[PDB]
């Protein structure tokens, strides 16, 4: 695999996002990954719809919680492999209370056919991420609330809580790291990103990566 891949540089990662007070970040780590993917398959970058995710998908539990892989289920099992444009199904969760779905009145963004689950193995979820592009992860961030910058090196690896997007990642660095992706705003940490050791399964990284796939 490549010493270091950046996805971002590529032109193939959407802006950063605000998940608000809601526990959706399920969402915008499954979104963020098919946003990526719809872009790699030869489209246009276009920001697509977490509300859509955490309004219709009955699977997973709103602003109380979800996996990535229950809603790339839920898309293409219950949803013909639609995504709406964020543009047509803007986020109204923010305060922490997601809206009852509406079926009417959005347009089509993306579609997919199906999801991966990659190995518990970060050297060969990086591999695969060199080729196929960014996948989404959980993570124990429970020790992330303060991060303003830097290579987090004791991250708190103990119990899942939270869903982010691996965009790249550097081998060859002092600090070996993968680079993340959050929903916390522009705001938080660098520019919205995370930088985390990488070769140690820091915050549980390799426990469930996943991504959706454009046909
Ligand atoms: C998103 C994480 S968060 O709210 O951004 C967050 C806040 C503080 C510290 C760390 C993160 C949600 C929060 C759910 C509960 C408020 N997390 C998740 O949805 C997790 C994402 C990865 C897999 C596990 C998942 C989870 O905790 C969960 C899934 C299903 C159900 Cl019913 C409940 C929880």
């Amino acid at each position: 695999a490549p010493a270091a891949v950046d996805w971002r540089a590529r032109g193939a990662v959407t802006a950063v996002k605000d998940q608000g007070q809601c526990g959706s970040c399920w969402a915008f780590s499954a979104i963020g990954n098919v946003e990526c993917q719809w872009f790699l398959a030869g489209h246009p970058l276009t920001n697509l719809a977490e509300q859509m995710l955490v309004s219709c998908d009955k699977t997973d539990s709103g602003c109380s919680g979800g996996l990535m892989n229950n809603a790339f289920e839920w898309i293409v099992q219950e949803n013909n492999g639609a995504v709406y444009t964020e543009d047509s199904y803007p986020y109204a969760s923010g305060e922490g209370i997601s809206p009852p779905c509406t079926t009417s009145g959005h347009t089509v963004g993306a579609t997919i056919t199906g999801h991966v689950e990659l190995p518990q193995d970060e050297a060969q979820i990086a591999a695969w991420l060199a080729v196929n592009g960014p996948v989404a992860v959980a993570v124990d961030a429970s020790s992330w609330m303060t991060y303003t910058g830097g290579v987090m090196t004791s991250c708190v690896s103990e119990q899942l809580d939270h869903g982010v997007l691996l965009v790249g990642y550097n081998d060859g660095a002092a600090v070996p790291y993968w680079i993340i992706k959050n929903s916390w705003t522009t705001q938080w940490g660098e520019e919205g990103y995370i930088r985390i050791a990488k070769g140690s399964n820091q915050c549980l990284v390799k426990e469930e990566a996943s991504s959706a796939v454009v046909g």
